[PDB]
C-alpha cells in the first residue's frame, strides 16, 4: 500500500510528487509519535546514500561529518575486499577501530619499537589500531567485508598515507640515500598510489609471523568478540569490548547488540560521551530524548549510520520479523550507560510514586538488575 | 534485479546486510562514473528522510544545515495545508521565497509602513517575503502544498515568532495597555501556540482586501512565474524570478527548469554564488566539478534536495523516462550562468583547439547562442 | 552622602542621571586605584541581576557565560527549597559541585552499576555529581538554599534531562514495553516536567537507605567540608577540598575563605586554571593583575559572582566591617596556588633586592611559610 | 660587514650560529628603532620564500594566509610565462586583478552575457576578472612576468577551476551529449589539466577579436596605469586605479608608488580597509602604528609582500640609492588615505599646539595641499 | 652565480626585480624536486626576519603562530643575556622548555609547596618550568644564549607576568598590608617592568642554596642532555629528552640531532603530534609528504624554525659540508617515531614486493634496526 502522513485528525495526504520507498522505510518519520516534539539535528544516514568508490579488488564508500554533521567525532568506512586483495599498507592521525561483518582478513602492524603484530580476523572480530601506526588489510579465500570506524569525523578515505604515494614523492636520490641503494635499483617503484589491489592468496598465517630482535607486542590489535560471554537478557544479547578488555582500544568503546523480533534495547543513556550507531541487520526505531521536552524519532535498517548526542535518553526497538543487530560507538575508554528501571529501582518507592503520580503497582515491576534487553510480555 | 557495485574490473558484489532500494535510486553513486574522483562533500538529501509535524490542517517538514551541512545559507520547508487550514500570522529573521507546486493560497503581508499585501497563489506561483515582515497563508479549496526557501541555512521552522505565542508570553496587564481594553475582554487569548489550525474556506478575495490610510504596497509580493515567456531551448524550459523581474526578490533569485526525456542541463557553473536545488519530479544525474581534479556525482528525484558549491561545474542529466523539472535556488540578486559551449564559441577556434588537443571538426559545433537545456542526437 | 568620581585631581561630579546606589557598592569602580592600568575583561556579577525562576516548592536563578562571558568553563546557580520541596530526578552532561549555605537537604545518585547512595548534607557541607549521573534534592524541615556550580560555562538550568520529561516524550507503548506492563497501569504519568515541587517532609535517612545486589559506592559524594581542620593564618582560615580528599570531586577543586576585618587573602595566583568565585556575605574588593602592565579592581559583596583568569595575580581585601567569606572554585583535580611573599622569601636576600630596588628592612620580613590570609598591623 | 643587534647600551653581539644574508637585509628589526614597542603581527614575507611551480611554459609562486597569516583577505601569484606560453582557460571564486612588471600579453574573458573581450596587455599595464568569470593569459614574444592578486587570501593557486581538468572529470558520454558529438569524435581530450603550456606565439590581437550576437562587454577589464596622469610630488609619484577609473575594479583598489632616493611616503593611515604591499623594486623601512603605544618596523624589498591593517599609522621610506617602487592594494571600492599633514594643516593653529607642546614654528610648516611622497630637506 | 627557477624543460630565467641571496638560501624552493607536488602550507620561518627586542642585558626575538600559523600549538624565543644580565623574575600560562647553545646562566624556580629550585646551566643543557611556576636566569660571566619553546604557539614574549609590573599595578597600601610593612618603606619599588637589567655576577651557586621548611623538589627542572648516551647511527647522533628520562617535562618531548656531512635524518613519521624544528648550525633540506600525492620541499639553516603536521612523512637532509644540528620539538609526554625501513623490514618479503613492484635484491637490504641517521654510500 501507500503510506500517508495522517495521524488521527493530524496530517493529510501528501499531494506533490514523492519517494514512496523512503516514505516506506521511514514510518515513524512520516508519521512520528504524538510524544515527538521540537527540532532535533538529523541522526540517521544510510551508505546506500554515499558515493562508492571501486577499485580493482573491492570498493569504499564513508560517512562523516560532511554528511552526518552531528557527527564531530567520529566516522566511518564500509570496506570491501575480494579474495587475497591488498589494502595498501598506510597510516592516518586517527585511531581505527573495525568490525568484520562478513569473510576474513589478514591485518599487519608494526608498532614505534618496530615489534609488528601479524593476525588473522574472522566474522565476529574486531581490531583497533592506534593512531598513526601503520597497517594493511588482505583478504583470504572468502573475500572480507568489514565496518570501520575512526575517532575524528573529519577522516577522509581518500586522505589515508600510503606506503606507495609517499614515495612516488620523494625524491629518488633521497629513497636510494634513505636504503643504500641506486636510483636504477629502485627504477620500478609505482608512480601513483595503489590503495587497493588484486592479490594472490597469501599461505598459512604461520609462515607469515615475523621474528625481531625488539619483542613481542605486549597486547594484541584483535579481539574475537563474539567468542565472549555476552550479558544475556529476556530479548538479547550485548558484547563490550572496550580498554578494560580489548586493551589496546583506548579511544574506542564498543558493544554488539543483537535484539530478538518483539524486544527492545531498554531505556537508558550514556553518561560518559555520544553514541555512534551502525545497523548491521533488522528494522529499528529510536527516539532521542533531547531535554527541554525536544524529542525525535528515527528509523533505521542494515546500512543505516545512527547517532546519540552525549546523555540523551533512547531505546532501540526491533520493529521487524528478523532480529535487529546493532554496533554502539564511543569515544572513550570505557562503555558505561545508566538503565531508566534500575536507577529508579535502587530509590526508594514512596519517592518514585512522588514523581511519577503512580503507586506501589508500579514501583513492584521495576528490577533492581540491569537488563539491556527487554521482551514484550 | 539487483545491483552491484561492479564497473568492468573493478568493485564487487556486496556481501554485508543493505538496502537494495536505495541502491536501486542511487545508481550512480552505486557505481559511480569513471571519471569521478576524491573527497567531494554531500550534496543530495530526501525530504523523506525527514520527521514530518503534523498538525490539524497539515503538515511541515524541513531540510537545515543540521541535515545538509554544506548549505550553509539556505533552508527549505516542505509545508502542506488543507482546504482552508491556516499558517498562523508570524514572522522570522529570514527572507522567504515559496513556489507553489500543488493547490492554491491566499496569503498576508503588512510592511513597516503599515500598508497591507494580500493575494492568491497558484500553482506555479511565487512569492517573496523581506525578512521580518509578518505574513500568514490560507489554503482555498483544494488546499495546497509547497515548497519554502529561507536565506539563512541555520534556520528552525519551530522558532517562527507567532501571533499567539508572542501574546501567551506578554503580561495580561502589558496587553490590555497596549490595546487600551480590560484584561477580562482578552481573558480568552490562545494559551499556547497555534502554528497550522482548520479553519473555514475564505471568502472571495477581493472581499478582503484592506484599505488603509498609508497606500498600495510599490511592490508586489507574489509573481505568476509560469506565465512567463521562458528560455526554449531543444530539450526544455527555463523560467527565471530574480530581483531584476521579481523586484521584492532581493536575497533570493530562482529558475524553473524542465528538461525532456534523452534533454540534459547543459555544462556550466555559476559565477555568482551556491546553487541549492529542488527536485519536484522526474529523476536525474548531477556531477559536480570541485577543481583539483575532484568530482561527484549525485542522485536526484522527486523530493530531492541538491546544492552546487558556488563556482563548481556541473550539468543536470534527465535520466528517467518523464520530464525532469527542477528548481535552481541562489542566495543573490540576480540569476548568473557562464556555458561551457558559449565561453568556447566566443573564442578564437585555435585557441580552444591548442586547449583540447582537436580540430576544426570540434570547434565548428560550438554556439554562441545559450541553450540551457540540450537534447541528445 | 554622594560618591563621586574624582581622585585628587582627575575625574568629575556625574552630570547625567545616574544609578547612586551602585555606586555606593562601587567605590573601588567609580573611584580606582591609581595603579589600575588598560582594558580588562569584567569579572562581576550579581545573582541579584538575574530572572529568577519561581516554582512551587522554591526557586532558581543562574550565572552563565551569557551574564559574564569570561567564565567560559564555568556556571552557577543559586537555588532554593522549601520545606520537603523536590528538586526533580535528573540529570546533565556537566558535572555537579555543591555549596550547602542555608538549611539541609536530602540528595540521591544512582551511578552506572546501579550503586544507591543516600545522604542529608548540612550548612557547610558538599556535593559532588559526576558527569551523566542522575539525582536529586529534597529539602528538610528548615528548607534549603545552596549554590550549584557546573562544569560548563553554557549550562542552561532550564536544559536539564528530567525523569518525568523524559517519559512525557516517550511513546506510552514504549514506555509500557520497557518496564512490562500495560498502558493503562501507566495513563498517570505527568503530562510535563515538574523540576521543583512540594512535597511532604521525609522520614529518617536511615529508613531511606536501599540495599542493592551491586555494592556500596566506593567513594561517597558528600562531604563535610567545615568539619575540617582549615588552614589558620592571622586574619582569616580557608577550608580545601578537592580530588585528593574529596575523592570523586574530579573536575572541580574549592575553597572556602574566611576573612575578618582588617585582613586580605594574601597576593597570590593560580598556576593551574581559572578561578570561579562566589561571595557568600561580606564586601570585598579585589585587582586582577593581566601582564602587560594591565589591572582592574573589582568590587564584590553578598550575592555576587568573581572569576579571575588562569594565572592572573590577585588579592582580595575585606572592605567591610563583618567577616568576608568566599569561595574559590577551579575546573581541575587539585587546589594550587603560589604566594607572591612565600616565592621570594625562597630565594636569595641580595636577587630579591636587585629586582625590588629595595634592602635588607624588606627581605627581612618576608616569610618562607605560607599564610593565605593576613592581617593588617 | 657583520652587523650586531646593539643600539647604544642596549642589545649584546649574536654568540649562535646566524644567518648573515638576512641580518643585513633587515637592519630595522635585527635594530629596530626604540620607539617600536610591543607585540605587532608579521607583515613582511618574501616570495623567495615560497616553493616555485615549475611548468613547461613558466612557473608560479604564492603568497597566502597559509604564509602570510595577518592577510586574511588577500593573496597574491608571481606568475611567469615564456613567450606564446598560455595559462590554461580557467576560472575561480576569487576576483583577479594584475600588474604586469615585465613583458607583454594577451588576455581573453568571456562574461555571463556570453560577450568576450580580448585584448594586449603591457608593462604597467592592469587586469581585473570579476568573481567567476572565465579568462586566460598567453604571452607575447618578450614572454611575460606579473603580480595577481586574489580577493580572499585562502586562495590556493593549485586549485582554479580549468577547461580541461572539468572535462577529464566530466563522464565522455555527458560531453558528448552536451556538444552534440560522437564520445570518438572527442577520444583526444586530455586526461588531466594543462595549467601552463608551451605554445606558438599569437597573431596580430586584431585577427583574434571575437564578434558575437550578444554586444560588445560594456567596460574594458584592462587598463594603461602609467598613462594615466600622476599626483606630482617632491618626492615621487602615485598612480590610483580603483572603481571610479579602472570601472570593472569594483573590489581591488591600487596604487603603484614610485619614491625618489631619499624621498618617502608620508605619514598618513587608511580610513577604508586593510592595506596589501608589493614591493616591486628598491629597499624600504615601514613602521606600523598598532594603536595602545603598540608600532613595529620592518624592512622590505625586492619580492616582498607587506601588509598594514585596518586604520593603523604608516609611512614607507626609501632607504636604498635606487627608486622604490611599490603597490598599494586594498580589497575596496574606492582608494583613501587621511594625511598627518593635510589633517593637522586644516585644524587651528593653536588647538594643534596644545596638543604637541609646538608653537607657531611648527604649524607654520603645515600644508593643506596633499603630497603623498616627500622629499628629506 | 645566479640560480634561475630551471629544471630541464620547466620553468623559466626571472626577469623581475629579486631577492638573489634568498634564492641561494632556497636552491629546493626556486627549485622544487620534481616529486613535490599540490599546496602544502609553510613549514619555514627565519628568526633573522624577526623584530629583536633589545634591552640592557641582551636581547629576545620571537616566532609565534603570527609569523609561522601552521604551528598553533607552539612558539619559540631566542633570547641573550649578557654576563650577569638578568632575565626578571616572571610566569606564564604556558610551559617553557629551553635549549642552552651558548653560555651558562642560573635559574632559580620555586613550586606550589613553596620549595625551590636554584641551579646552573651549560651548553647543551635544558631546563623546564612547568606552566604557572615563577623562575629568573640570569648569565654567568660568558653570558648566554637560548632558545626558549613554550606549549602554546600564540604565546607573546611581550606578556610574561612579571615581579615587578605587578608590583607596580598593585595599590601601595594593599603592598604594605600584604607584606606587614608602612608604604614609605616601599616607596621605592619600580614604577615599570625591568624585563631584562644589567645586574653584577652571582656567587658560586652553592651559597644561593636556599634552606626551606618545604622540602627538596621531588625532580629536577634541568638535565644534561648531552652528558647521556645518544643513539649512534652511522651519519650521525640523536639525543632524547622526554618525560620518561627528564621526568619534569611532561608536556615537552625532545631530541638533539647531528647529521654529519653527506648523511640524513631518515625517512621516518611522528605517530603521535607534530614535529617543531629549530635549526642550530648547519643546511639542510626536508620534504614534508602531506598524503594525497602532496609533497612539498623546504630548505633550513641556523637560525630557521621548522615545523612537520602530524603524521606526515619527512627526512632531513644536511646539504652542507659542515655537521647539521637541530632540534626536534613535540608537545607530548613522549618522542615516538615510526621508521620507513624498520616497518617495512618487519613485514614479509613478498609481501612488501607486492607493494613496490622491486624483488629480493631490495627487501634483502631492510634493517630492523632503527637508525635514524643514515650515511650516503
Ligand atoms: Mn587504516
Ligand atoms: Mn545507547
Ligand atoms: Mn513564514
Ligand atoms: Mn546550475
Ligand atoms: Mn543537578
Ligand atoms: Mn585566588
Ligand atoms: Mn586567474
Ligand atoms: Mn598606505
Ligand atoms: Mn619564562
Ligand atoms: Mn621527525
Amino acid at each position: 500500500d501507500i503510506p500517508q502522513p495522517i495521524r488521527g485528525d493530524k496530517g493529510a495526504t501528501v499531494k506533490i510528487p514523492r519517494n514512496i520507498e523512503r516514505d516506506r522505510q521511514n514510518p515513524d518519520m512520516l508519521v512520528p509519535p504524538e510524544t515527538d516534539h521540537g527540532t532535533v539535528s538529523n541522526m540517521k544516514f544510510s551508505f546506500s546514500d554515499t558515493h562508492n568508490r571501486l577499485e580493482k579488488g573491492g570498493y569504499a564508500r564513508e560517512v562523516t561529518v560532511r554528511e552526518l554533521p552531528i557527527s564531530e567525532n567520529l566516522a566511518s568506512v564500509n570496506m570491501r575486499l575480494k579474495p587475497g586483495a591488498i589494502r595498501e599498507l598506510h597510516w592516518h592521525k586517527e585511531a581505527e577501530w573495525a568490525y568484520m561483518i562478513y569473510g576474513s582478513a589478514r591485518v599487519t602492524i608494526v608498532d614505534e619499537k618496530g615489534r609488528s603484530f601479524i593476525d588473522d580476523v574472522g566474522e565476529g572480530d574486531l581490531w583497533y589500531f592506534p593512531s598513526g601506526l601503520p597497517h594493511s588489510i588482505q583478504a583470504l579465500e572468502e573475500g572480507a567485508e568489514f565496518l570501520l570506524v575512526f575517532d575524528d569525523g573529519s577522516f577522509s578515505a581518500n586522505s589515508t598515507f600510503q606506503l606507495t604515494d609517499w614515495l612516488a614523492h620523494t625524491p629518488k636520490e633521497v629513497i636510494a640515500a634513505n636504503f643504500g641503494v641506486t636510483k636504477e635499483e629502485i627504477s620500478n617503484l609505482p608512480g601513483k598510489e595503489k590503495y587497493i589491489f588484486e592479490n594472490q592468496l597469501p599461505g598459512s598465517l604461520k609462515d607469515d609471523i615475523v621474528e625481531g630482535p625488539n619483542g613481542e607486542v605486549p597486547y594484541p590489535f584483535t579481539y574475537r568478540l563474539l567468542e565472549q560471554e555476552p550479558i544475556e537478557s529476556e530479548g538479547g544479547k550485548v558484547y563490550i569490548a572496550d580498554s578494560t578488555n580489548f586493551k589496546v582500544s583506548k579511544t574506542i568503546a564498543s558493544a554488539l547488540v543483537t535484539v530478538e523480533p518483539g524486544a527492545m534495547r531498554e531505556l537508558h543513556w550514556h553518561p560518559n560521551t555520544h553514541e555512534w550507531q551502525y545497523y548491521i541487520s533488522g528494522k529499528a526505531r529510536m527516539t532521542v530524548f533531547a531535554s527541554d521536552g525536544h524529542a525525535r524519532t528515527f528509523n533505521y535498517q542494515a546500512g543505516d549510520v545512527g547517532y546519540v548526542p552525549f546523555a540523551m535518553g533512547h531505546y532501540v526497538e526491533n520493529i521487524g520479523d528478523e532480529p535487529l543487530v546493532f554496533l554502539e560507538i564511543f569515544k572513550d575508554d570505557h562503555y558505561a550507560d545508566v538503565s531508566l528501571n534500575q536507577w529508579l529501582a535502587m530509590l526508594p518507592e514512596t519517592f518514585v510514586q512522588a514523581h511519577l503520580d503512580l503507586g506501589k503497582d508500579f514501583t513492584d515491576v521495576l528490577s533492581k538488575e540491569k537488563h539491556p534487553v527487554v521482551k514484550k510480555k
